[PDB]
């Protein structure tokens, strides 16, 4: 039952180029070879290629495959493939390469990853890519990256592997497709259903998953993404701690945890098919496709990027060709009087109690510090989330003295500092003078991340608002754009202080 | 630094007889081939041989290697080897085999394990083996087995791998030498200190092990024995739960758990060297040898089978030759005022407060349901042991109405039953009539194991005492050998019932 890789053969480049390692290593570490440092998304991508995770890929797509993928969701030879995997480069580097040029791809400017043999260098129409691949919405994460982070030139080419990107965390937890397939054989695991996730798992996830295992007669592979998920989500370290904990809530010998160095595009539809392909290469006969699978969410005008079922239908439409089975996850609700989750479909809310916790409410219960029902998520998991996302009483913040203020900045700072220290509780306070220095402005969010309260005497230049981070940063000024608005610019310091103290207290930072 | 298998090459027979599996499988289940059902111990041994764990062995020892092992703890060709791995068969079967004869070794009379090409057939002097290998003391677990269970004819010969013995529990947890070494390579693990154990691990074990890793700059491998340990012990299931729980009390990425299908001989001295060899084949550069390692304990006269440090000394004396480092575990004690364990060596018992819990005191607290300090063993661990080893109020038992009783057996049993039911407490009570049947006597202990209280109307024949089991079985008689001794043979029933009730209450079974 274990699926053959996509395209019939596991492109384990690490294993195929084993004997030539030192040979490739040297060439890569020679001063005669042109060097290109891989960006974060590229590092995740290249790992899956050398890995065989992106079978049948063997390098970054050339214009021929890239175009076929963009317009037909297939490689030039017809193989289903929905996400363009290209090596984006800038004009400068582009002008130093031509077909057959040998490039060395490094990590952190010092670790030899692989040797790339160019065969194509083109300047893709990002308008068409954004439209045909990511549905053209300018706010879509992939399209934003496409235009502001991705180089404007793609470099098609074949790769020869030196070593997979270096990782120092979760060793042996990042099993390659070959290792996973071998692990499944050790356990005599025939049928395996894989679960995609870039989020923490709660009881519902544990139940829906065990259910899939039961109905599909397969074992469970919890395959969390730890490379790059949606921008601004929970760090993977925290998620992995949650996974390692929830894995213990499954009957013994039913589930296995393994991390996927994937860099998502949040391209729902196509991404789902891409996900099915990837797990297939990793050895899964079944793939769970959730509601709005890999969906960013809603845009500015509240419009959804993808339809709630777009992903499940797309994968379902290609499953026979992919030779995998799709396990659709229907929306579910909790029935208190039975202590069980059930498909919304079969519930008459008119004659049955139902409980549900939205992501917003959860984010709120972690901000406020309120209890989280044990039926929604396991105790151990909630504790883990509580540590990473502390309630406002344990959160850091920053109070910036507006430019409109005329009071003694030094005195107001001393006054605020002295005042905050009366409340105590654990938070460390500091009058922070940056002097419009980037080396110091870059530390603001670090102190806030540490729960520290910073009193900042002056504002920084607008051409640096990007160096800081708006999170928990409040402006004290007379302007209508301030978070703490003073009626005048020459108010008594005690007047000003009280306004700030009560503001913070109202926002939950101080508790008495 | 990762040692090379003992003998130079890992004898992973399963891997060398792969391209011959179907072929060998056929011969095994063929009608002509002579078949032999592998005994439980023979299964653990054969699995280690086909495994490679017993490198350089490639089959059971013949008379040449055997005698060499017995007298000089080495194999004919010199190679270090202290424990005699041989195929013990009965007389009858020995007479159907001659040199070059091929035998099919089965598991549970239906699973083809391996084909054996006989080379030797001899009747070893068990009086010499018991002496030179296990020190002679008749009460020694290995010598007892040697005479009362082991066959009298050893069959030497080579083996051809069909498949390792079947296990449905802890799949993928029982990694082979080849697998472990791979698992180590995947984690960039070079130096590995292996920890051996056939018992639960407590905080002391976690601390000593972590300390070992720190001193030898190595990762930790918890390598528990799940085959056959010491007669009458904690089943490997309970211990595995304990291991999987304590394995989580280690710094992330420091330790790894793997099960060893070893059938210990409890041969302290020699077995420690044997363990070092085995662990060496598994990829461990460091091995922990503790106080009275693999020691049976004390005999009747209260005399130790082995000296506290015989095992550490022996392995230490062969380490250079074995090419592995020995990590000695020194006796330790708990320091309350410092919350840490320290060697008895540097502790001024006079000026220092120290706490220790004996194996006997632990056994007592589990029987009584008393508290077990957090410093001694992790809560999760205690929970597990408590559930596997229930305290008296949750224990089962049997009251056997003696032969000397002249009172009505039908009425006494009924009175005991109705009286017991008054107390409640979750225990299930039953009047059990065996009629001296084996099919029924064999269930007595199963019932007691289920926490039940059995009321047995009559004693069973002496020729069947071996079919029952002494644990929590009490005799109500007049004889001085009775557990609940009665003054006369025809005491009023109410009088008898009370003596029995108060006896069970004084012994913990009843709590009010
Ligand atoms: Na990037």
């Amino acid at each position: 039952h274990m699926p053959a890789p996509h395209g019939g053969i596991l492109q384990d480049l690490i294993a195929r180029d084993a004997l030539k390692k030192n040979e490739l290593l040297s060439e890569a570490q020679s001063s005669d070879i042109l060097v290109w440092n891989l960006t974060p998304r590229q590092l995740c991508d290249i790992e899956l290629i050398l890995n065989g995770g992106f079978s049948p890929l063997t390098g970054f797509l050339n214009e021929n495959d890239y175009s076929s993928v963009v317009t037909d969701s297939r490689l030039a030879d017809g193989t289903l493939w929905t996400i363009p995997i290209t090596l984006d480069v800038d004009e400068a580097f582009a002008n130093q390469i031509k077909p057959d040029t040998r490039i060395a791809l490094f990590q952190d400017d010092e670790i030899p990853i692989a040797i790339l043999t160019v065969q194509d260098v083109y300047k893709p129409n990002k308008t068409i890519e954004a439209e045909k691949v990511f549905r053209g919405d300018p706010e879509h994460p992939a399209i934003s990256y496409l235009f502001n982070v991705a180089g404007d030139y793609y470099v098609g080419g074949s790769l020869e592997a030196i070593q997979l990107p270096q990782h120092y965390d979760y060793p042996g937890l990042r099993k390659t497709p070959a290792q996973l397939r071998l692990e499944f054989q050790s356990r005599q695991w025939d049928r395996v259903v894989a679960f995609q996730t870039r989020n923490p798992m709660h009881r519902a996830h544990r139940e829906l998953t065990v259910r899939a295992a039961r109905e599909a007669n397969a074992k469970v592979l919890i395959h969390p993404v730890v490379g790059l998920t949606k921008p601004g989500d929970i760090d993977h370290h925290t998620r992995v701690r949650v996974y390692q904990e929830i894995i213990k809530r499954y009957p013994n010998g039913i589930a296995f945890l393994s991390l996927l160095p994937l860099a998502m595009r949040m391209s729902g539809d196509r991404e789902a098919v891409w996900h099915a392909i990837i797990r297939k290469n990793y050895g899964a006969s079944h793939f769970i496709v959730g509601r709005d699978h890999a969906g960013p969410g809603k845009n500015s005008k509240g419009v959804d990027f993808y339809g709630p079922y777009d992903a499940q239908e797309l994968v379902e439409s290609y499953k026979h060709e992919l030779d995998i089975e799709v396990v659709p996850f229907r929306m579910v609700t909790y029935l208190p009087d039975e202590d069980r989750y059930a498909p919304i479909d079969q519930i008459d809310t008119t004659k049955t109690r139902t409980l549900n916790i939205s992501g917003t409410e959860l984010r709120r219960r972690l901000r406020v510090g309120g209890e989280i029902p044990e039926w929604f998520s396991y105790p151990e998991v909630v504790k883990i989330l509580r540590e990473s996302n502390p309630p406002r009483p344990k959160q850091g913040f920053s109070i910036v003295l507006g430019n409109s203020l005329t009071v003694s900045r030094e005195q107001l700072s001393i006054a605020l500092l002295s005042t905050f220290l009366q409340f105590g509780g654990g938070r460390y306070y500091k009058i922070f003078e940056h002097n419009n220095k980037t080396e110091l402005l870059s530390l603001i969010q670090d102190f806030i991340g540490s729960g520290s309260g910073l009193i900042i005497p002056n504002q920084w230049e607008d051409d640096k608002d990007s160096v800081v981070g708006k999170q928990n940063v409040y402006l004290l000024d007379t302007s209508s754009s301030a978070d703490i608005q003073l009626e005048s610019a020459d108010e008594p310091i005690s007047h000003i202080v009280q306004k700030v103290v009560l503001f913070l207290e109202d926002n939950g930072f101080f508790v008495f």
